[PDB]
């Protein structure tokens, strides 16, 4: 069988217009919508991710996870003229599915696609990829892996004050401990979105957490 990744691509490419990001995520929802692929469908979280990026207006976005490349052409068609945004993705296909979709889209200078695992590669961001604190992450790779990353940002130093956290699926499957986490810290101000997922009728969510500053030393 194909993935369902590359599949995405053919669509996209076969019925979309190059260069025209919104053409690309209506034949990627399209597609998705036909086949009943619930968490392929993106039109709702893409919503909130556009308030948030408009609101923002972030230079330096980190990514983690990427599947076929519909929340990277989301974000970074909304970036401005050299704005950066770093995506991590362990498995190489995907990564290689999210750089054709990225081309297609004319979007591919904006992106850097780092081929690893995010917690082997954001101690890597300050010395490597040379940044110095980031504007917004977008949350949406493995789900254990929410609050431990989130930890490890922090104390790599890559969170400002002012830093933007956007975190998918916090309901459905869910990331209970992240959720926890942020609400519950002084670190963190949190808001919630509610975002509908097809077919399981059920409403999932995002998360917006923005970073306050490091708790006292006391
Ligand atoms: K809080």
């Amino acid at each position: 069988g194909d993935t369902k990744e590359q599949r995405i691509l053919r669509y996209v490419q076969q019925n979309a217009k190059p260069g025209d990001p919104q053409s690309v995520l209506e034949a990627i929802d399209t597609y998705c919508t036909q086949k009943e692929w619930a968490m392929n469908v993106g039109d709702a979280k893409g919503q909130i991710m556009d308030a948030v990026i408009r609101e923002y207006s972030p230079s330096l976005v980190l990514e983690l996870g990427a599947y076929c490349g519909y929340s990277a052409v989301r974000m970074a068609r909304l970036l401005q003229p050299g704005a950066r945004l770093l995506t991590m993705e362990i498995n190489p296909d995907c990564a290689a599915i999210t750089q054709q979709m990225l081309n297609f889209a004319g979007l591919q200078d904006k992106v850097t696609i780092l081929n690893g695992a995010s917690q082997d590669l954001i101690p890597q961001l300050k010395k490597k990829y040379d940044v110095d604190t980031l504007d917004m992450v977008f949350l949406d790779h493995w789900k254990d892996r929410y609050l431990p990353d989130t930890l490890l940002l922090e104390k790599c130093g890559l969170l400002r004050k002012g830093t933007v956290l956007l975190a998918d699926n916090v309901i459905v499957p869910g990331t209970p401990d992240f959720l926890a986490y942020v609400r519950g810290s002084s670190s963190f101000e949190c808001t919630h979105y509610s975002s509908y997922l097809e077919y399981m009728k059920v409403v999932d969510g995002l998360e917006k957490a923005i970073y306050q500053g490091p708790s006292s030393p006391d």
